[PDB]
């Protein structure tokens, strides 16, 4: 029952979902004056050439582009992290207006939308199992702003309208991920949750300081779609993204001066 509505909406989910107000949630504002500088994080490691996609599904929530995650084929490494994690999914968070979208803020600005790289930690051998944990996901996040198209966003974009309504998915293979990332892997870290119900404190933040650019037609695209099954009432699939929580007793470090 819950979703992004005045009546559903975050303000909402505490309700069914008490954790939200707990002690590591997610998003947050990145105040990046106070984030410290840790000389000892290490480079991030993207391995994604052997990315295998599946396909593409409309939840009612966002869209996620699935991969196989039954081999280490596409793993993120290094960095905050310990082990490996595997490429299960990506999906963006995005607003009706290029003004809003993005889920984390950068010195209280909100990015037009939010991309996220779902990992999970290979020692717990699946997804369900991995959420359960406090080092149980790694997820990418990087920013889009409005300006020139990303190339390797078009192949996502024009597949929308095969899924416009809940619950329609598309096949969606040979997707190479690395095509949706910026120049430079400099980043932010935090512990933090997911950001939609279940709200678990499972995910290690790792969210990518230069965002991406796309086009206005291609963010356009996004918001045609529906967050309604077939046959019901349009709604728009639009500012699916939770504001930033509370920071509490967490420390920002950042693997760049
Ligand atoms: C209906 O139940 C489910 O879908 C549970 N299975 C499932 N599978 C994936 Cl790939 N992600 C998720 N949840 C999920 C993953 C990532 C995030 S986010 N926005 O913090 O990155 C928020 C929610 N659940
Ligand atoms: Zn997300």
């Amino acid at each position: 029952h819950w979703g992004y509505g005045k009546h559903n909406g975050p303000e909402h989910w505490h309700k069914d979902f008490p954790i939200a107000k707990g002690e590591r949630q997610s998003p947050v504002d990145i105040d990046t004056h106070t984030a410290k500088y840790d000389p000892s994080l290490k480079p991030l490691s993207v391995s994604y050439d052997q990315a295998t996609s599946l396909r593409i599904l409309n939840n009612g929530h966002a869209f996620n582009v699935e991969f196989d995650d039954s081999q280490d084929k596409a793993v993120l490494k290094g960095g905050p992290l310990d082990g490996t994690y595997r490429l299960i999914q990506f999906h963006f968070h995005w607003g009706s207006l290029d003004g809003q979208g993005s889920e984390h803020t950068v010195d209280k600005k909100k990015y037009a939308a939010e991309l996220h790289l779902v990992h999970w930690n290979t020692k717990y051998g699946d997804f369900g199992k991995a959420v359960q944990q406090p080092d149980g996901l790694a997820v990418l996040g990087i920013f889009l702003k409005v300006g020139s198209a990303k190339p390797g966003l078009q192949k996502v974009v024009d597949v929308l309208d095969s899924i416009k309504t809940k619950g329609k998915s598309a096949d969606f293979t040979n997707f190479d991920p690395r095509g949706l990332l910026p120049e430079s892997l400099d980043y932010w870290t935090y512990p933090g949750s997911l950001t939609t119900p279940p709200l678990l404190e499972c995910v290690t933040w790792i969210v990518l300081k230069e965002p991406i650019s796309v086009s206005s037609e291609q963010v356009l695209k996004f918001r045609k779609l529906n967050f309604n099954g077939e046959g019901e009432p349009e709604e728009l699939m639009v500012d699916n993204w939770r504001p930033a929580q509370p920071l509490k007793n967490r420390q920002i470090k950042a693997s760049f001066k």
